[PDB]
């Protein structure tokens, strides 16, 4: 589970940083 990730990258600032951020942290 990536939960951890995504709570991490909802709390960005920039919110192009945010969804990358997020989209970015899959499970591969």
């Amino acid at each position: 589970a990536d939960k951890r990730c995504y709570r991490m990258c909802q709390r960005y600032h920039q919110r192009r940083q945010r969804r990358q951020c997020k989209k970015g942290c899959r499970y591969g």
